């Protein structure tokens, strides 16, 4: 019938109490799950949120139990990180003809960027020609933008890969979907695997081969499973790789931004730093050289949120600035000024913010006096400023800055990385009084330019801002237990998210919530068979346009009403938080 070719794969609604018997859940990838730990995050004060936000950044280090997915720091994945890491080797030890590729859609290609120049730096600080290079789903645009659609065509994908491919003789192609979801990804892996002579795929991401994402995708006619399954099969001759440990799902559901971009660092410099810096001490990656790493990357995540109650406070006042109708700047010097950037920009499509609300800045891009002159006019009693940067970084520059700042102000807090026994100048530096300096042990680094005290201290700072941002969000209500109901879709993957949040909310069945959703897309147009039977690009171009989509479906389906009527009910409630709270009693 009209619509069964594009809605088939959809797991019906179980009845109320078999959920789980029903085997729905256990089809729920991981990375779309509801984390157990969040349930009552809407509910949770800000001291709570940042409780358990990191703890569930924490179950990325969670050993494997005793029947159960691989996770980390099991065997399976440890062994394959060295093989990796091995296949790293064989390309640097021949530059000419050689490239490495770090390839995503979304924040999977911003954690890609990022990478893909800290290894290019380490290799000009060797005096060395740089490898790395980076694919980001929409162009390098992409990088520091919402742009969550590019990600649905593995033509493109494949295209921006044959460009930098040139005309190499040997590329490792390492594609990152959280999800084992993204085609931009998907198409990139199975070319690669019909090149095998030129081309090395390595698929990353952070649910099993059997959870990867099984609809179709418009422009290719494999699905991300098949082309997931075929590589596990041709790692066993080493000539592809999945690296596909299980993390345990988001603090807020699928929102892959936060545990899935840091596990994709921990993960990748890792593996990469692995293999660079065993090359040349003329000896094989060792799983014992990795884990020297992890166990690093491990402690970090306890540094970091020993300044708890500190991050809670900060957060605190960025829900405030938010809850008036103020904005919030976060300010950065190198690479944590560009993680202030990405952390900016991702609460856009992630909260329905507005460009402004929490805005990054580097030291986008703007300059010293540029940044005095420019952005510094337009602030306000009840913003609020973040400012991050390490103590090795160039402070005249930052107290400048915060001294002209505190004077139309007066909420400003700070995200201070140094050595232990490095000291703050101004011992009024109070301006801060209360500061998050956070103190790293010294490490014995043999790089040049200490390559992992930075990736300690990006990813100190990405669950900083991650858990400030989303949690300030949380607290002014737009949170729905730990899913958000009113997301704009704007690509495939979140239709069907929307979706499975309808079925799961409304307990009623997946015809009934399909036409809802897509009466509450196409409104005022009725459903046609066309639009029954149109793919699932259509509805998000319409529904991208559009304004509380979910919630008017859900309210649709729960009072049993037209769009018209729930329309009219929504304009007749005095926020969409509230309507749609007590629709559901
Ligand atoms: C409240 C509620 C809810 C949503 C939820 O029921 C849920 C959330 C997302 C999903 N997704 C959303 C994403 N789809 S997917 O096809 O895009 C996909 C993505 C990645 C992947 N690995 N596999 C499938 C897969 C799956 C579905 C559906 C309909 C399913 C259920 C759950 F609670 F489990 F979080
Ligand atoms: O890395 P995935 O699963 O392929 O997802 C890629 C993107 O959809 C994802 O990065 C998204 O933009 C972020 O908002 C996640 O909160």
């Amino acid at each position: 019938m009209p619509g069964t070719k594009r809605f088939q794969h959809v797991i019906e609604t179980p009845e109320p109490g078999k959920w789980e018997l029903s085997g729905y859940e256990a089809a729920v990838p991981i990375t779309e799950k509801s984390n157990p730990l969040t349930q009552d995050l809407d509910k949770a004060d800000a001291e709570n949120i940042v409780r358990l936000l990191g703890q569930c950044d924490a179950e990325i280090f969670q050993e494997e139990g005793q029947s159960t997915y691989q996770r980390l720091y099991s065997e399976s994945i440890l062994t394959t990180m060295v093989q990796v890491a091995g296949k790293v080797q064989e390309v640097l030890k021949e530059p000419d003809g050689g490239l490495v590729v770090l390839s995503g859609g979304g924040t999977s290609g911003r954690m890609a960027f990022l990478m893909s120049v800290s290894f290019n730096q380490l290799m000009k600080g060797l005096g060395q020609k740089p490898l790395y290079t980076y694919l980001i789903a929409g162009g390098d645009r992409s990088v520091v933008a919402s742009r969550e659609g590019t990600e649905d065509s593995a033509l493109h994908g494949i295209e921006e890969l044959k460009k930098v491919a040139a005309g190499k003789k040997r590329v490792i192609v390492i594609g990152i979907s959280v999800g084992l979801s993204a085609p931009f990804v998907a198409g990139q892996m199975d070319c690669c695997m019909n090149n095998t002579a030129v081309f090395l795929p390595v698929l990353v991401g952070f649910n099993p081969v059997s959870m990867a994402r099984n609809d179709p995708i418009e422009d290719w006619s494999s699905t991300f499973r098949q082309v997931a399954e075929r590589m596990q099969k041709m790692q066993e001759k080493q000539k592809a790789f999945v690296l596909n440990p299980a993390i345990g799902p988001e603090g807020l559901s699928g929102s892959s931004r936060m545990k899935g971009g840091s596990a994709t660092k921990i993960l990748l410099e890792t593996l990469l730093l692995a293999a660079h810096k065993t090359v040349d001490q003329g000896i094989a990656a060792s799983q014992r050289c990795l884990l020297e790493i992890l166990r690093t990357f491990e402690r970090a995540h306890q540094v970091t949120y020993s300044q708890s109650p500190k991050i809670a406070t900060l957060m605190k006042s960025v829900s405030t600035s938010l809850e008036k109708k103020g904005h919030v700047y976060l300010v950065g010097w190198q690479t944590l000024g560009i993680i202030a950037i990405m952390d900016g920009v991702e609460c856009i499509h992630t909260f329905g913010a507005d460009f402004r609300d929490v805005r990054g800045f580097l030291i986008f891009t703007f300059s010293q006096e540029d940044f005095l002159t420019s952005i510094l006019p337009s602030l306000t009693e009840i913003d609020t400023v973040v400012f991050i940067f390490t103590l090795d970084d160039n402070l005249t520059e930052v107290q400048t800055i915060v001294e002209q700042v505190k004077e139309k102000t007066n909420h400003i807090q700070a995200l201070a990385h140094s050595t232990v026994g490095q000291t703050l100048p101004i011992p009024l530096k109070k301006l801060f009084p209360s500061i998050i300096s956070i103190t790293w042990p010294l490490l014995f680094f043999e790089y040049e330019g200490n390559f992992i005290q930075k990736f300690q201290r990006e990813l100190s700072t990405k669950w900083v801002l991650n858990t400030v941002s989303t949690g300030a969000h949380v607290l002014l209500g737009k949170i729905l237990q730990n899913h958000m109901l009113d997301l704009r879709i704007s690509n495939s993957k979140l239709f069907w998210r929307a979706l499975a949040m309808l079925q799961r909310f409304s307990g009623q069945s997946k015809a009934r919530c399909i036409e809802s959703l897509l009466r509450a897309i196409h409104f005022p147009q009725p459903l046609s068979d066309d639009i029954r039977a149109a793919p699932i690009s259509c509805h998000v171009q319409v529904a991208h346009e559009k304004e509380q989509v979910i919630p008017i479906a859900l309210l649709s389906l729960l009072f049993r009403c037209s769009i018209t009527e729930a329309q009219a009910h929504l304009a007749a409630a005095p926020s969409v938080c509230e309507a749609v709270r007590s629709a559901l009693a």
